[PDB]
């Protein structure tokens, strides 16, 4: 269908190949997909710039943006405030790109509760035990964190079955098979972003 491309939401259980599908997607479709720039009260670090990495605003301007519409995704940690203003999604669309978000299951429930309507994509591990095997095969994990991470993945696997949560429900049966289902699921929005086909 020939029209302007809509934004996209990625979700599902922890890991599940999502980050590697996303890195393949943005490298193949070079600069056609782009991320929503989060608003923040922080000062920039060396090599950061406003509108490149983060939208750097004052604590007064950040709360003024919460009062405008940022509150859907606002967060506070260690005395700094963060969020997704609707300006940040529209910024990527104004460069004529696909705007990308990637969020937890509660993040998906937040987006559909406001006047936003992106395409909703979830990716899941092939079985909950395979996610356990993949985590135990790395040195970064420990048994206390594994229990919390598997208990989170259990609830995320159940929310990923709900018909109101997602338009698209992919399995990581293979990285190549999941990438093919992802690229086919996005094929209409890619055709629209390349401005080609029916």
């Amino acid at each position: 269908h020939m029209s302007g491309p809509r934004p996209v939401v990625l979700s599902g259980p922890s890991g599940a190949g999502k980050s590697t599908l996303l890195k393949r997607l943005l490298q193949e479709h070079s600069g056609i997909f782009g991320f929503s720039v989060s608003h923040t009260t922080r000062n920039p670090r060396p090599g950061e710039e406003n509108g490149k990495d983060y939208y750097f605003v004052t604590r007064e301007v950040m709360q003024r943006d919460i009062a405008a519409g940022d509150f859907i995704e606002h967060a506070e940690f260690s005395g700094n405030l963060y969020g997704t203003s609707k300006v940040a999604v529209q910024a990527v669309q104004a460069m004529n790109r696909i705007c990308v978000l990637d969020v937890d299951l509660q993040g998906v429930r937040n987006i559909k509760a406001t006047d936003l309507r992106p395409i909703y994509i979830s990716v899941q591990p092939p079985s909950l035990h395979v996610l356990e095997q993949r985590l135990r095969q790395r040195n970064t994990e420990t048994e206390e964190s594994l229990v919390k991470r598997l208990a989170a993945a259990q609830a995320d696997m159940e929310s990923s079955k709900e018909p109101g949560l997602f338009d698209v429900v992919i399995i990581n049966d293979s990285l190549d098979q999941a990438y093919a289902e992802l690229k086919e699921a996005l094929s209409e929005e890619i055709k629209k972003a390349q401005r080609t086909g029916a």
